């Protein structure tokens, strides 16, 4: 299964863009996306919304990290063989994000 195959993975769209679509308050907490890193060259960036005690609706940035020698990261102690398995696993538990994964971004 290809990265391009998955209904998450919207590529290269800007940060500007995953915020529009991440920000809509139908959204479920949880709501995401992966999309190419606009700041670090090969890089991937975890797009997700959410609900914060002071700033309210928000959308938080992770950087998925890609070793040359195979795999990717978000923490360096958690590593996984593909992107596939980085979404699954933040799907079950936060794990240091600020909320787990609950919702496919929609397309809007």
């Amino acid at each position: 299964d290809s990265i391009q195959a998955e209904e998450w993975y919207f590529g290269k769209i800007t940060r500007r863009e995953s915020e529009r679509l991440l920000l809509n308050a139908e959204n479920p907490r949880g709501t995401f996306l992966v999309r190419e890193s606009e700041t670090v060259k090969g890089a991937y960036a975890l797009s997700v919304s959410d609900f914060d005690n002071a700033k309210g609706l928000n959308v938080k940035h992770y950087l998925i990290r890609k070793l040359d020698s195979g795999g990717f990261y978000i923490t360096s102690r958690t590593q996984f063989n593909s992107l596939q398995q980085l979404v699954a696993y933040y799907s079950k538990h936060a794990d240091g994000l600020s909320h787990r994964l609950t919702t496919v971004s929609p397309t809007s």
